[PDB]
RNA sequence: GUAGU
């Protein structure tokens, strides 16, 4: 459909872990899992990742806040787009 | 080191 039962999280500090994110988002409702975009060329993440949920009612609750705060830095939370947007027509953070 | 593994 139009969205996954998962959020995008962008602007993450280099100090912030996948477990920091997974334990943080649990304040709104139950978290299924989390992942950050790791690069083996440096062993750091690409400054963004994803968080999967128990319910899309939490995905909405979290996305309505839009700007969150982790390790004394701010992060942007958005609905995870359905991977078709990884095409060169949408990979520049685009929408249909 | 803000649009995927």
């Amino acid at each position: 459909g139009s969205h996954m039962k998962k959020i995008f999280v962008g602007g993450l500090s280099v100090n912030t872990t996948v477990e920091d994110v997974k334990h943080y988002f649990e304040q709104f409702g139950k978290v299924d899992d989390a992942m950050l975009m790791f690069d083996k060329t440096t062993n750091r993440h690409r400054g963004f990742g994803f968080v999967t949920f128990e319910s899309e009612d939490i995905v909405e609750k979290v996305c309505e806040i839009h700007f969150h705060e982790i390790n004394n830095k701010m992060v942007e939370c958005k609905k995870a787009q359905p991977k078709e947007v990884m095409s060169p027509t949408g990979s520049a953070r685009g929408r249909s």
